[PDB]
């Protein structure tokens, strides 16, 4: 168990390749799917405390204390939820969006590989048995002359062959950077949201106890 | 505008705490209404945050540092979203249940009041109506000695009447200390899990800082 069996093929490698692509797309639209029911479930919730605060307000009376104070740190709180649904549709999905998106139109790049590599072997085969059943030293049918299209459906393979072996496990490699910097939104995006709406909800705490002390006395 | 217009009947000072109870219950209603609105967008925001983090714990990989401290700050979250669930569905809701409860029984009651009301005045006028057409002062037939039973809608209304006239405005004076204790479970249970939910989130700001530097060099 080790970081790269030394003894692969070319193909064996590409084919390596390829698991770990197929793994790193269905992690990413795994991450999609989940967030974007994350976010809608936030914004159902942001909703459903703006109607029950807007209820606080209206039960909690203006002659008694706090009571402006209480309609204030209420507005604070909707703004919060606000800018936390904003940074969560904008600023954490659409890069996760962006960086998902990149990888059907790699699929389309491997499964056009895929396809000119059975097409080039495919006249390997065919070309080898026209060299075989037909061929005399001496002339050269204009048919043995579609050695000049076995030529090209290699040096199409070869091109894409290459370009996908570099390009790859470049985009592999990409998914720390990516992930590094999506959660470091995500999770920022959450801390200030948690953390600003704990400073308000202390406020309304102590309100609710000022109200509470002279209502008693 | 005052605190209570001194030349109202007995009367007119039960209809005005007539429409403070049905304000009063109409306010709790609605509280009772958006606060089970709140549980479940709640509940629905738990499950989804957890689904998610499942994903980042899925696609952030063990041999990245940090992981251990992922999984581990990822837990304490699941349980404090579950704190809150249950005190905002026990601690909470089980109150305001209770609070909002004992307004349709009152309703009842009052319905009585006013129900006793209408059968005791519809014997005052027929019995009125029999002391004058049929009454010579010297036979009392055993009909004007359904005068008994006038006084048993009469003692009857007196009863239900009097214990409205204190029910009633005992309970709108609940509404305050109800309320101060309500919001203060509430207030306090949204304070904690929004600052301990903080504290985790920017342990985990931290830990992807940590991914990122040693990453990236």
């Amino acid at each position: 168990q080790n970081l790269g069996k030394v003894d692969r093929t070319a193909d064996e490698i590409f084919d390596d390749h390829l698991n770990n692509f197929n793994r790193q797309q269905a992690s990413a639209n795994r991450l999609q799917k989940e967030f974007n029911n994350y976010i809608r479930c936030v914004r159902a919730a942001q909703a459903a405390s703006k109607t029950l605060m807007d209820s606080v307000c209206e039960i909690y009376e203006p002659q008694w204390s706090g009571y402006d104070a209480l309609q204030a740190q209420t507005g604070a709180s909707e703004s919060l939820w606000a800018d936390f649904a904003h940074k969560l549709g904008d600023q954490v999905l659409i890069p996760l969006n962006t960086y998902t998106g990149q990888f059907p139109e790699m699929k389309k790049k491997v499964e056009k590989r895929n396809r000119k590599l059975i097409d080039y072997d495919g006249q390997r085969h065919s070309f080898q048995n026209l060299q075989a059943n037909a061929n005399k030293r001496k002339d050269d049918v204009k048919l043995t002359k579609g050695r000049e299209q076995l030529e090209e459906a290699r040096r199409t393979y070869e091109i894409l062959n290459t370009e996908l072996h570099d390009e790859l496990p470049a985009l592999y490699d990409s998914r720390i950077l990516f992930l590094v910097t999506n959660l470091q939104t995500l999770f920022a995006t959450e801390q200030v949201f948690h953390n600003e709406t704990a400073k308000i909800y202390s406020e309304l705490e102590a309100i609710v106890d000022k109200l509470a002390t002279e209502s008693q006395r």
